[PDB]
C-alpha cells in the first residue's frame, strides 16, 4: 500500500489540517508503516506538496502549480499497482488529485463515493468546490473568465478522459448546502443518501449505490470526517449537526469497502484538524486512526 500525505508548499505550519496529516503519517508509520508479524502493509510514505486555490487571488498560480506539480506527482502514484491511501489534508485538494486519477484511467468510467456533510459543488462563504470543478458546474463571469475556468476544470484531461457521469457520483450524509448546489443536484439527478436514510437502512443505501454504480469500471472513495455529527466529532474545520455517529460511519465504511472491494482503486480521507477540537483528550485522534485501520485492513488484501 502507498500512503500519500499532502502538505502545503507554503505556510503548512499555519494550517490545522496539515498538522492533522503529519500526526496521522507519524502514527501510521509506527504501525501499518512498519513490519508487523513479518509484513509491511505501507511500503511507501510519499509527501506531496500543494498550493491553496484562492480563486481570483491566485488563479493562474494555482493553475500552473496543479498542471506542473500536483497532478504530475499524483499521476505517478496512481500509475503504480499498489493501493493508495491519500491524506488530502483539505477537501479542496480532491480536485487536483482526482484529475490525476482520471488522467491515469482515461478510458475508464469512474464512480465516486463521496462521504461528506457538504456537496462541495459551489464555494460557500467555509468549503471549496472540488466537485463543482470536476462536474464543470463552476457557476457574473467574463468570456475570458469562463475560458480560464474551462482551462482549469480541464487539467489533466487534454489527451482526454471521459466526462464524469453525474449519476455515478454518490453523496453520503450531505446536509449543509447552498440552494445553488441543491439546484445542480436536482438538475443532474445526483444520488444523495442522507444521514437518516443511512441510519434507517444502511443495507438499502448500499444496494441502491450498487445500482447507480453498476456500469462504472473503477471507483474512487473520498471521505470527509465532517460527515460525523458536529457535536460528536470536533476535530474538523466545518462541523455540521445531525451527522453520523462514529459507529455508523464505521459500519457504512465497512460495507462500502466490502461491496466495492474489486473496483475501488483509491481512498481519500480528509479534513482532520486537531487544532480546532474542543475536547482535551485522545478520543478523536483515536477515532480517526481507527477509521484508517479499518480502511487499511480491508484494502490491503
Ligand atoms: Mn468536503
Ligand atoms: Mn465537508
Amino acid at each position: 500500500m502507498i500512503l500519500v500525505g499532502l502538505e502545503a508548499e507554503l505556510g503548512a505550519s499555519k494550517r490545522g489540517t496539515d498538522k492533522g496529516v503529519r500526526r496521522l503519517r507519524e502514527a501510521l508509520s509506527a504501525t501499518h508503516g512498519d513490519v508487523i508479524k513479518g509484513m509491511q502493509t505501507i511500503t511507501q510514505e510519499r509527501c506531496v506538496l500543494y498550493k491553496e486555490f484562492r480563486y481570483a487571488k491566485n488563479f493562474e498560480d494555482y493553475y500552473l502549480f496543479c498542471k506542473e506539480n500536483l497532478i504530475p506527482c499524483m499521476k505517478e502514484v496512481f500509475e503504480k499497482k499498489e493501493f493508495p491511501l491519500i491524506l488530502s489534508s483539505e477537501h479542496a485538494n480532491m480536485f487536483g488529485i482526482f484529475q490525476a486519477f482520471r488522467s491515469v484511467h482515461k478510458d475508464k468510467k469512474i464512480g465516486i463515493l463521496y462521504l461528506d456533510a457538504h456537496a462541495d459543488i459551489h464555494t460557500a462563504y467555509i468549503h471549496g468546490m472540488p466537485l463543482g470543478m470536476v462536474l464543470n458546474r463552476v457557476r457574473r463571469m467574463s468570456e475570458s473568465e469562463e475560458k480560464a475556468w474551462q482551462k482549469l476544470c480541464s487539467l489533466g484531461l487534454e489527451k482526454g478522459g471521459l466526462e464524469i457521469d453525474p449519476k455515478c457520483l454518490v453523496y453520503f450524509g450531505v446536509r449543509s448546502t447552498e440552494q445553488s448546489e441543491r439546484d445542480v443536484i436536482r438538475e443532474l439527478q445526483i444520488p444523495l443518501f442522507s444521514v437518516d436514510a443511512i441510519r434507517e437502512n444502511m443495507q438499502e443505501v448500499v444496494q441502491k449505490t450498487k445500482e447507480s454504480l453498476k456500469a462504472v469500471d473503477i471507483i474512487y472513495l473520498s471521505l470527509d470526517l465532517d460527515i460525523m455529527d458536529g457535536k460528536l466529532f470536533t476535530s474538523t474545520g466545518v462541523r455540521e449537526n445531525n451527522g453520523l455517529s462514529f459507529d455508523e460511519l464505521k459500519q457504512l465504511l465497512g460495507l462500502l469497502l466490502e461491496s466495492f472491494k474489486d473496483r475501488l482503486k483509491a481512498v481519500e480521507v480528509t479534513e482532520y484538524n486537531p487544532t480546532v477540537s474542543i475536547k482535551h483528550n485522545n478520543e478523536e485522534e483515536k477515532q480517526v486512526l481507527e477509521i484508517l485501520d479499518l480502511i487499511i485492513n480491508s484494502c490491503k488484501i
